[PDB]
C-alpha cells in the first residue's frame, strides 16, 4: 500500500496533525492523509470490520478495548526506551487483555474552575461549600453551578470515598463486580443530594445553564474540563483552574480519557505507522505542531507535558487526571452509565432515596453487563449458523438427474417454440436489452412483449462463472437452500475478493458522477451483461485465510468441483421470473387497495408497513400516520389495512421461499419473539416501498436486513428506455419483464436502478419488500414497556388528545402536547433499551445485522 491514512475527530488540531504528515513524506517519501469524518465513533468499527479504513485511528481510549476484543486494532510493540517517554498511567489505558493496542497522545479529566474575583481562595474540600454558599447567596451569587444531568460530572464525588464502575484486576475489568452500592459510593451521592435539598444546588442544573451562570460571573465555581476553557477566555471572567476538592479527605476521582493512536489490523502499513508515531508524532515539536492548530490540553509525553504543565490549567488537569480513575475500556460501560444517570436523576429530584436509587442501578447495571455479553455469544451462533441439512453425496447425484433430465425438457420445448420466452417476452442473450415494449390488451398487468434497442451482450466479468455441471449445480442447491425452476436457470460463482473491490469501484463511480448516474456509472453499466428473462442465482465464495465472516470451524461438505475446495458459499443475489397468474394478481391488487385507500405514506419514495416514525411525537404504535387514522377514524373494519399488509408481505413472501428455502430460515434466525409482532405477517418484512417510474443512484444499503425482496409490474401499455436495476459487482443488470423478483444482500451487494425514459402511458412500478431494524426494536421496546396489544388503545388516546389541544387551543398547543408524549415514549424506549429489549439479533460490533448467513465450507482431500 505504501501510505498512511489517519482518522481523527473535527473537533481536534488535525492541520496540525497534516503539517506533522508532511515532514514525513520528506525523509521516507510516505504520503500522509488526514480525513475528519461525521459520525466517527461508529464509523471505524462499522468499515474496520471488513477490513477496510485508515492506518492510525485517533479516539478516547475507552472505544479501543471494544476495537480489540473484534480484532480491529494492531498489537503495538514500542520499546522500553520509548515506554519510559510517557507517563505510565497512559500506557495502561491503552492495555486490553496483556496487550498494548493504541500510541497515548492527551490525558483529560475534569477540574474546579473558579472566579478569582469572586473567591481568591477555592475550597480545599467539598464540606465548605455548604458554609461557602451561604456567604455568596447575601451577596446576590451561588457557590457552584456543575452539570448534573449526566453522571460524568457527578462521579467525581461519588467514586472519592469508594465507588467504582466495574472491579480491575490481574489486567482485566470484573463485569459480575460493580461499584455502585458500597457505603463510598452513598456517602458521596448522600452529600451532593443534601446540597440539592439545603438549596446550595438546584437538580435542574444542566451544562448550558451551569456555563452561562459562570460565564456570565453569577456562580463562584463550575466543574468542567479543558475543552471549556475556550469559551471562557471569550468572557469577562479572571478564572483559575485548581484541584476538585476533597471529600471526607479523599481527593474526587474524575474519570480519565486518553486520546489515542490506534493501528488498523488491516494496515498493510503497520511498521511505517510505528515509525510515523514514536519518532514524528510522540515528540516535542511533534505534539507543538499539533498544539498549535488545537491545544490537546494535557499530553502523555513527560518532555513535553513538563513545558505544557508552565500553564496552571493543564497542571491541574493532569493532578486532578492522576488523583482519577482510568475510564474503562469495555463496552458494558454503557450499562453503567444509563443505571446510575437514572440513580442520580431520581436521587437528586427526589423519586427515589439515596440508598434506594444507587441499589436498582447497582443491580441494573450488573444485569445489562451480563445479558450484552450474554448476547454477543449468541450473536456468534447466529453468525455461523447452518441450514437444516439436504446436501449429501447421493443426493445432489440425485438431484444433478432431474436437472439434467429438466434441461433436455427445456431445450425440447425451446426447439419446438422456435426460442427461449419468459412470459411472451422472446428471450436472447446474445442481445443486451436496452428498451422494451409492454402491452395491455386488459385490466390485468401489462406484459412485456418486444425487445426495442439492443447492443450485443456484453461477456460475464472474469471474477463472475457461469456454473456448467449439473453436480456443480446440484451440490449448491442443497447446500445453500436454493430451488430454481428445473432446467431453466443459471447459477454463477464469484470470487468474494474481486466482488468487494467492484463494490468500492461502484461507490467511486458513482461519487465521481456527483451522488446521480452519470459518466462514470454508464461506463460500468457498458460492461454489465443482460440477463433480461433469466432466473439466476450468484455464490460468493470466500477463500479459507474480509467484509464477509464465514466459519471455517463448521461442518465440511465435499464438493463435485475441486475449484471450491478450501473456500466458503454463501448466496448474494437471485433472479426470479414469477409466471403470471394467482400470487401476482393478489399481490399487484393489494398495492392498488394500499394506493387507493391512502396509505402510501411519502418521504421520492412511497412507503407502508409497520414503521415507528419517531419525528411524530404522537406516534405510539405500528405504522405511518396514516395508518395510526385508519384504524380509528374507519366506519367499517379498524383492522382492514393491516389484513391487507400481511396479504402483501406473505403472498410475497410465499413466491419467493418455494424457491428459496433460507429465506424463513433467516427469518426464523434474526427474528426475535419480541420483533415477530411487529413484522409483516410470518415474514422478515415490516416496510414495503413503491416507486413510479423511478431510478436509483448505485449505493449500499446500512440498517436492513441481511436479504432484501424487490419486485415490479407495469400498468399501461407502452415502451420503456433505461430504468435497468444493475448490479455492477456481479457484471450484470436486467429489465424487469411481466414480473420479476430479485432477492438480494443489500448491505453488502451495490445496487440500481437506471433513469427511465417512457413512450405511452406505461408505468411501472418498483417495491422493495425489507427490514428496517430501528422501527422493529422500537417496537419491540414500546411492547415491553407498554404491552403489545396496548398499543392501539395509546394510540387512540394520544390522537386523541392532540386533536383536542388542536381544537380548543391552536397548532401550538398541539404540538406541545406531541412533544410531552414523544419525551415519555422516548422515557419508555430508552429503559427497555437498557434492558437488552430486541427486536432483532444484532452484532454488537457493528450495530447491524451479520453481512450474510448460512456459509458452507467445501474441502475436499485427497
Ligand atoms: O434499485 C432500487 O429500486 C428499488 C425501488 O424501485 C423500490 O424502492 C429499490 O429498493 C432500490 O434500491
Ligand atoms: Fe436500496
Amino acid at each position: 500500500e505504501g501510505k498512511l491514512v489517519i482518522w481523527i475527530n473535527g473537533d481536534k488540531g488535525y492541520n496540525g496533525l497534516a503539517e506533522v504528515g508532511k515532514k514525513f513524506e520528506k525523509d521516507t517519501g510516505i504520503k500522509v492523509t488526514v480525513e475528519h469524518p461525521d459520525k466517527l465513533e461508529e464509523k471505524f468499527p462499522q468499515v474496520a470490520a471488513t477490513g477496510d479504513g485508515p492506518d492510525i485511528i485517533f479516539w478516547a481510549h475507552d472505544r479501543f478495548g471494544g476495537y480489540a476484543q473484534s480484532g480491529l486494532l494492531a498489537e503495538i510493540t514500542p520499546a522500553a526506551a520509548f515506554q519510559d517517554k510517557l507517563y505510565p498511567f497512559t500506557w495502561d489505558a491503552v492495555r486490553y487483555n496483556g496487550k498494548l493496542i493504541a500510541y497515548p497522545i492527551a490525558v483529560e479529566a475534569l477540574s474546579l474552575i473558579y472566579n478569582k474575583d469572586l473567591l481568591p481562595n477555592p475550597p480545599k474540600t467539598w464540606e465548605e461549600i455548604p458554609a461557602l454558599d451561604k456567604e455568596l447567596k447575601a451577596k446576590g451569587k451561588s457557590a457552584l453551578m456543575f452539570n448534573l444531568q449526566e453522571p460524568y460530572f457527578t462521579w467525581p464525588l461519588i467514586a472519592a470515598d469508594g465507588g467504582y464502575a466495574f472491579k480491575y484486576a490481574a489486567g482485566k475489568y470484573d463485569i459480575k463486580d460493580v461499584g455502585v452500592d458500597n457505603a463510598g459510593a452513598k456517602a458521596g451521592l448522600t452529600f451532593l443530594v443534601d446540597l440539592i435539598k439545603n438549596k446550595h444546588m438546584n437538580a435542574d442544573t444542566d451544562y448550558s445553564i451551569a456555563e452561562a451562570a459562570f460565564n456570565k460571573g453569577e456562580t463562584a465555581m463550575t466543574i468542567n474540563g479543558p475543552w471549556a476553557w475556550s469559551n471562557i477566555d471569550t468572557s469577562a471572567v479572571n478564572y483559575g483552574v485548581t484541584v476538585l476538592p476533597t471529600f471526607k479527605g479523599q481527593p474526587s476521582k474524575p474519570f480519565v480519557g486518553v486520546l489515542s493512536a490506534g493501528i488498523n489490523a488491516a494496515s498493510p502499513n503497520k511498521e511505517l505507522a510505528k515509525e510515523f508515531l514514536e519518532n514524528y508524532l510522540l515528540t516535542d515539536e511533534g505534539l507543538e505542531a499539533v498544539n498549535k492548530d488545537k491545544p490537546l490540553g494535557a499530553v502523555a509525553l513527560k518532555s513535553y507535558e513538563e513545558e505544557l504543565a508552565k500553564d496552571p490549567r493543564i497542571a491541574a488537569t493532569m493532578e486532578n487526571a492522576q488523583k482519577g480513575e482510568i475510564m474503562p475500556n469495555i463496552p458494558q460501560m454503557s450499562a453503567f452509565w444509563y443505571a446510575v444517570r437514572t440513580a442520580v436523576i431520581n436521587a437528586a429530584s427526589g423519586r427515589q432515596t439515596v440508598d434506594a436509587a444507587l441499589a436498582a442501578a447497582q443491580t441494573n447495571a450488573a444485569r445489562a453487563a451480563a445479558m450484552s455479553v450474554a448476547l454477543a455469544s449468541e450473536y456468534q451462533l447466529v453468525q455461523n449458523a447452518q441450514l437444516p441439512q439436504r446436501w449429501s453425496q447421493s443426493a445432489r447425484k440425485s438431484l444433478a438427474i432431474l436437472e439434467a433430465t429438466a434441461r433436455k425438457e427445456a431445450t425440447a420445448q425451446m426447439e419446438a417454440a422456435g426460442g427461449s420466452f419468459c412470459g411472451q417476452f422472446p428471450v436472447d442473450p446474445a442481445f443486451k436489452v436496452l428498451s422494451l415494449e409492454y402491452s395491455a390488451p386488459n385490466p390485468d398487468i401489462a406484459r412485456a412483449i418486444r425487445r426495442v434497442d439492443s447492443v450485443p451482450n456484453p461477456p460475464l466479468p472474469s471474477h463472475v462463472v457461469a456454473i456448467q455441471s449439473t453436480a456443480v449445480d446440484a451440490d449448491l442447491s442443497l447446500a445453500m437452500g436454493v430451488s430454481l425452476t428445473p432446467g431453466r436457470h443459471t447459477s454463477y460463482l464469484v470470487d468474494a475478493r474481486a466482488l468487494q473491490q467492484s463494490n468500492s469501484a461502484a461507490v467511486a463511480a458513482r461519487k465521481a458522477d456527483g451522488d446521480k448516474w452519470g459518466p462514470a456509472c454508464d461506463e460500468m453499466f457498458r460492461g454489465c451483461r443482460c440477463v433480461t428473462g433469466q432466473e439466476v442465482v450468484f455464490y460468493t465464495a470466500v477463500k479459507e485465510p474480509s467484509l464477509f465472516k464465514p466459519s471455517f470451524d463448521g461442518p465440511a461438505f465435499r464438493p463435485s468441483w475441486g475449484e471450491l475446495s478450501g473456500k466458503a458459499t454463501g448466496v448474494v443475489a437471485c433472479v426470479l421470473q414469477v409466471p403470471i397468474g394467482k400470487e401476482t394478481d393478489i399481490i399487484c391488487a393489494e398495492y392498488d387497495n394500499l394506493v387507493s385507500k391512502g396509505q402510501f405514506a411519502t418521504v421520492t419514495v412511497n412507503m407502508t408497513g409497520n414503521a415507528l416514525i419517531q419525528n411524530d411525537g404522537k406516534a405510539i404504535s405500528k405504522g405511518y400516520a396514516v395508518a395510526h387514522r385508519a384504524r380509528v377514524t374507519s366506519n367499517v373494519y379498524g383492522k382492514a389495512n393491516d389484513v391487507s399488509l400481511q396479504r402483501l408481505a406473505e403472498t410475497v413472501w410465499s413466491v419467493v421461499e418455494k424457491r428459496l428455502s433460507f429465506m424463513p430460515a433467516y427469518r426464523d434466525l434474526v427474528i426475535t419473539e419480541q420483533g415477530k409482532p411487529f413484522m409483516l405477517g410470518a415474514t422478515a418484512t415490516n416496510i414495503i416501498s413503491l416507486t413510479e417510474n423511478q431510478g436509483v443512484m448505485l449505493h449500499l444499503d446500512t440498517d436492513d436486513g441481511v436479504w432484501t425482496i424487490i419486485l415490479w409490474f407495469h400498468r399501461h401499455s407502452g415502451i420503456i428506455a433505461g430504468g435497468e436495476f444493475v448490479l455492477p459487482s456481479l457484471g450484470i443488470s436486467f429489465q424487469p419483464l411481466d414480473f420479476t423478483i430479485v432477492v438480494f444482500a443489500a448491505n453488502t451487494i451495490v445496487h440500481g436502478t437506471r433513469p427511465l425514459q417512457t413512450t405511452g402511458k406505461i408505468i411501472r412500478w418498483g417495491s422493495s419488500h425489507f427490514l428496517r431494524f430501528k422501527d422493529v426494536n422500537a417496537l419491540a421496546q414500546l411492547g415491553a414497556a407498554y404491552g403489545v396489544d396496548e398499543l392501539d388503545a395509546k394510540q387512540r388516546d394520544q390522537l386523541e388528545e392532540v386533536d383536542a389541544a388542536n381544537s380548543k387551543d391552536g397548532v401550538g398547543a398541539a404540538r406541545r402536547v406531541a412533544s410531552c408524549m414523544a419525551a415519555e415514549r422516548k422515557a419508555a424506549i430508552e429503559a427497555q433499551k437498557a434492558a437488552c429489549v430486541r427486536g432483532v439479533v444484532m452484532n454488537p460490533c457493528t450495530g447491524r445485522m451479520p453481512s450474510l448467513l448460512f456459509w458452507q465450507v467445501w474441502r475436499k482431500p485427497p
